[PDB]
């Protein structure tokens, strides 16, 4: 629609920030892009890549997901809703992926990064997927700084949508891993107010939210509307003021504007 671009434009200005958007309609492989080629701080939406990178590995390491991992009281960071229940205990990689994807647990992310060899190797996995834009550079919690102009821990809407389609729908992962990722994302607890709040209440959403400094509010989602082919929707939104508040409603409006007619 001619209007869509102009609507996202006004949405962006009224919202007073920088709005990145990339929608893939698997019905006709069409796309809606808005600043789809600019870098945005990923924030916790980065957690999908790390877990996917662990999933990839398990394909070539029968278990891997069952390996236990020590939760040291030293490990705790700023947001630890599941790990904190296992200090001086362990959690499987399967349990950390789940905890990272569905509760945005920051310790589990750090564990995931650990077991794939640091952020550079998670980036190396993105390259094995043909994603040339994704870069993980830091650990939790500092990778969420979202300091403007910084390129650390960023990607583009276009890159992340194609990648997320490859992971949840395509063949980046074996059939069993693909299904596990989708179950995990389908079970997220943090997304109710972001992409999902812009869709009909009946559609099924698997999403990973992200938030960070400068009012940065992100969400990346695979969507299965009833009686339709799925959509991949990346919405990234960032703000000038370092202490600007989150704006999850911006992401819902964006999802609102790009699905009108679907
Ligand atoms: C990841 O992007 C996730 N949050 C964090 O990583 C947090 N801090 O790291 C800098 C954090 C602070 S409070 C909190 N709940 N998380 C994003 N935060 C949102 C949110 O609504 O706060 C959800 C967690 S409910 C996941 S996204």
């Amino acid at each position: 629609t001619a209007d869509v671009q102009q609507k996202l434009a006004e949405l962006e200005r009224q919202s007073g920030g920088r709005l990145g958007v990339a929608l893939i309609n698997t019905a006709d492989n069409s796309q809606i892009l808005y600043r789809a080629d600019e870098r945005f701080a990923m924030c916790s939406t980065s957690k999908v890549m790390a877990a996917a990178a662990v999933l990839k590995k398990s394909e070539s390491e029968p278990n891997l997901l069952n390996q236990r991992v020590e939760i040291k009281k030293s490990d705790l960071v700023n947001y630890n809703p599941i790990a904190e229940k296992h200090v001086n205990g362990t959690m499987s990689l399967a349990e950390l992926s789940a905890a990272a994807l569905q509760y945005s647990d920051n310790v589990a992310m750090n564990k995931l990064i650990a077991h794939v060899g640091g952020p550079a190797s998670v980036t190396a996995f993105a390259r094995q997927l043909g994603d040339e834009t994704f870069r993980l550079d830091r650990t939790e919690p500092t990778l969420n700084t979202a300091i403007p102009g910084d390129p650390r821990d960023t990607t583009s809407p276009r890159a992340m949508a194609q990648t997320l389609r490859n992971l949840t729908l395509g063949k980046a992962l074996g059939d069993s891993q693909r299904a596990q990722l989708v179950t995990w994302m389908k079970g997220n607890t943090t997304g109710a107010a972001s992409i999902q709040a812009g869709l009909p209440a009946s559609w099924v959403v698997g999403d990973k939210t992200g938030s960070g400094g400068y009012g940065t509010t992100n969400d990346i989602a695979v969507i299965w509307p009833k009686d339709r082919a799925p959509l991949i929707l990346v919405t990234y939104f960032t703000q000038p003021q370092p202490k600007a508040e989150s704006r999850r409603d911006v992401l819902a409006s964006a999802a609102k504007i790009v699905t009108d007619g679907l």
